[PDB]
């Protein structure tokens, strides 16, 4: 389980991965049946396969960006909660997104939940 400061390595390598877009390294970074729900709000999705498609229709188009906002907020229980600003392209124009990412780490390292806070209100096209 992650101490503090390990939660916060850990989350900051996963927008580093998204970043440059490691959709493998993103995928290892999950426990096998984790869940994610991005945006908050929308049924999950369950573990590394459906993970997987999800980073690969999201990154796959070639040229997003990601980078902290601010600094990861950790616990002492192996969570953590970070901001985070994403840009895109939809319409051949930028578009970013403002989101806040909270993940629950499991005893072995890897993401076991994580949920991303956004939704129109955090989106400029």
């Amino acid at each position: 389980l992650p101490t503090a400061q390990e939660v916060q390595g850990l989350m900051a390598r996963y927008i580093e991965l998204v970043d440059v877009g490691d959709i493998e390294a993103i995928v290892q970074m999950y426990a096998d049946d984790a869940t994610v729900e991005d945006p908050f709000g929308q049924p999950p999705i369950h573990g590394r396969e459906q993970i997987a498609a999800f980073y690969r229709q999201g990154l796959g188009g070639g040229k997003v960006r990601a980078c902290l906002t601010g600094p990861v907020r950790a616990s002492h229980n192996g969570c953590g909660a970070m901001p985070f600003r994403i840009e895109m392209v939809w319409n051949g124009q930028p578009c970013a997104v403002d989101a806040i990412s909270v993940m629950r780490f499991d005893e072995h390292g890897r993401i076991q939940t994580m949920q991303a806070y956004w939704s129109e209100v955090n989106l400029s096209v």
